[PDB]
């Protein structure tokens, strides 16, 4: 069971909330729903992601917040600690632009480094029921 208007995917519930919302902020947002932001660690939940970013027209550059990390040198999932093992980076990317490039986003509908202030949708995961 996921909630209602809600994408299902396993075990999990998603969903995309169009917003100009730093990590932080998006992070906070789906902590009210009861979940975290999303955390695609498999190729077939990206699939599901990358299906509701087009469904959303959010397809391009500066697409919605993921719950990436890079803590030090090490990219990982916050809700975890795990060190990122699948990837889905997109070509030539990370690229640490800037310097400041500490959290994970779709850019393109593949993973980009982003500085972590940028305000962008979001998307958000919580257990199925
Ligand atoms: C109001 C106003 O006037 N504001 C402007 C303000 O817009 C402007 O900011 C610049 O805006 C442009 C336009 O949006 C930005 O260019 C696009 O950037 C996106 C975002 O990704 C880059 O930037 C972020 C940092 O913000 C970074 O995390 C990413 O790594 C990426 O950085 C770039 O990485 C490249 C390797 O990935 C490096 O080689 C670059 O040097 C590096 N950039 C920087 C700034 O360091 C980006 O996705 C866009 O790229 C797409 O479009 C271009 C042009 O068509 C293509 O050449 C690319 O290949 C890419 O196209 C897409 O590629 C996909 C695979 O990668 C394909 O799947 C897609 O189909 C294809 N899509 C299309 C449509 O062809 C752009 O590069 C830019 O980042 C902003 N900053 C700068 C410095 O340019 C500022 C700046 O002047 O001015 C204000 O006045
Ligand atoms: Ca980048």
């Amino acid at each position: 069971g996921c909630p209602d208007g809600w994408t299902q995917f396993l075990d999990l519930c998603y969903i995309y909330q169009s917003a100009k919302a730093s990590w932080a902020s998006a992070q906070s947002s789906c902590q009210a729903l009861g979940g975290i932001l999303a955390e695609p660690d498999t190729a077939c939940e990206n699939e599901v992601l990358i299906h509701m970013c087009k469904e959303n027209g959010d397809a391009g550059s500066f697409g919605p917040w993921l719950g990436g990390q890079k803590v030090g040198g090490a990219w990982q999932w916050s809700s975890s600690g795990a060190a990122f093992d699948y990837l889905r980076w997109g070509p030539n990317e990370p690229n640490n632009s800037g310097g400041n490039e500490d959290c994970l986003h779709y850019n393109w509908l593949s993973w980009n480094d982003l500085r972590c202030h940028y305000q962008a949708s979001y998307l958000c995961q919580r257990a199925a029921e």
